């Protein structure tokens, strides 16, 4: 067993959403993008093979997987398409991720909290908060 193991393993769906129109703006996502993102209620899978995590997110809008081993940077294209350069680290229990973008950035932190994992969407002051259950 992993700390990672016992949080954050197994499938989630998205239970409720607060500001992400708002962080998609600031993030710099157009109008139509924006429209069909925001209708989406995905689920979150996450697994663990050794070091190796992967984080998918299955939704009608987009489907996204990302593999990585904290602390090592790697390239992701976000839902929106983005080519961005991720880091993933693990301080404290909560999963931090750091997108890198044309001179850009913004952070999404993942955790546990009671039954839910809440995920933290951050670009500037602008913060979304996206609460999922297990499925
Ligand atoms: O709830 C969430 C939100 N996600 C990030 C996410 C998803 C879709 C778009 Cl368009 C953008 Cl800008 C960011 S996630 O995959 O990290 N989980």
């Amino acid at each position: 067993g992993s700390h990672m193991c016992d949080a954050f393993v197994g499938t989630w769906k998205l239970v409720s959403s607060e500001n992400f129109d708002d962080y998609m703006k600031e993030v710099g996502v157009g109008f139509a993008t924006r429209k069909v993102a925001g209708m989406a209620k995905p689920n979150m899978i996450i697994s663990v093979n050794g070091d190796v995590i992967t984080i998918k997110s299955e939704s009608t809008f987009k489907n996204t997987e990302i593999s990585f081993i904290l602390g090592q940077e790697f390239d992701e294209v976000t839902a929106d398409d983005r080519k961005v350069k991720s880091t993933i680290t693990l301080d404290g229990g909560v999963l931090v991720h750091v997108q890198k973008w044309d001179g850009k950035s913004t952070t999404i932190k993942r955790k546990r909290e009671d039954d839910k994992l809440v995920v933290e969407c951050v670009m500037k002051g602008v913060t979304s908060t996206r609460v999922y259950e297990r499925a």
